[PDB]
């Protein structure tokens, strides 16, 4: 399965794979999309860049059906 809920869950996959904290991860996305730049690992990174390609000069946009996904995935973790 491919919908932005699959999508988002790999995120979260990628980044435990990587070693990151989920709670930070959720602070960071949550302040990212208020317009923050993460302050991420370049492991970290890089599984970002994997999925949303323009984050860094652009940014990722809340309303985007990943980046609701990947909220809610998040959340759902930070549990
Ligand atoms: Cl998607
Ligand atoms: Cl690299
Ligand atoms: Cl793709
Ligand atoms: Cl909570
Ligand atoms: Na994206």
């Amino acid at each position: 399965y491919t919908g932005a809920v699959p999508r988002a869950n790999r995120i979260v996959q990628q980044l435990v794979e990587a070693g990151a904290d989920l709670a930070n991860i959720r602070t960071m996305f949550r302040n990212m999309l208020r317009g923050e730049e993460m302050i991420l690992s370049r492991a970290e990174q890089n599984v970002f860049l994997q999925h949303f390609p323009d984050m860094l000069p652009c940014g990722i946009d809340r309303n985007s059906e990943l980046a609701i996904a990947l909220r809610e995935a998040l959340r759902r973790a930070d549990s």
